[PDB]
């Protein structure tokens, strides 16, 4: 099965401040939707609650180890192993996020795919780095710059196949 990341980040790295995200991008946010559609997204206790409800088309599955964690319409995962079980069957596995859900996630990865925005923001997570000691871009794109949207960002996608 194909373990894909799914990211959006500064150009420093930051996805996140608070909890919730620097900025505020719906465009960007199609381009999530649509390549996401109809495949599992993996993603941690605090990813959800930015997010804060459940995301149509997609099995929403949260990772913690708290045995006693639910959320309606999201399955919960206490393990890397228990996400390939309820995944079993899946064509490519979306990891959604979290920082400390990549980190998890590393030594299966087979597929990126980052947005990178340029304009720095103050925030304190950070996308876990990773190599120019591979991969191979198979991809680039820009995106819509608006009144909403007002940012220079590249969708990415990149595959180890190695
Ligand atoms: C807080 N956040 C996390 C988030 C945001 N942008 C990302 N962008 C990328 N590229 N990668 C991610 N991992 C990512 N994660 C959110 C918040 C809301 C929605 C959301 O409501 N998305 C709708 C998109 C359209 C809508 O807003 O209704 C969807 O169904 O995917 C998604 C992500």
């Amino acid at each position: 099965m194909i373990v894909s990341f799914m990211v959006a980040m500064d150009e420093n790295r930051v996805i996140g401040k608070d909890n919730n995200l620097p900025w505020r991008l719906p465009s960007e946010l199609q381009y999530v939707k649509k390549t996401t559609m109809g495949h599992p997204l993996i993603m941690g206790r605090k990813n959800y609650e930015a997010i804060g409800r459940p995301l149509p088309g997609r099995r929403n599955i949260i990772v913690t180890r708290n045995e006693g964690y639910h959320v309606e319409g999201c399955e919960v995962a206490h393990s890397v192993e228990e996400v390939f079980e309820l995944c079993k069957n899946e064509e490519e596995i979306f990891i959604f996020g979290g920082a400390q859900i990549y980190d998890l996630f590393l030594p299966y990865v087979d597929k990126l795919y980052i947005t990178k925005i340029h304009h720095a923001f103050e925030g304190d997570t950070f996308f876990p780095e990773m190599d120019m000691t591979n991969w191979k871009e198979v991809f680039v794109e820009k995106g819509l710059t608006d009144e909403k949207n007002p940012y220079t960002y590249y969708y990415h996608v990149y595959e180890k196949q190695q």
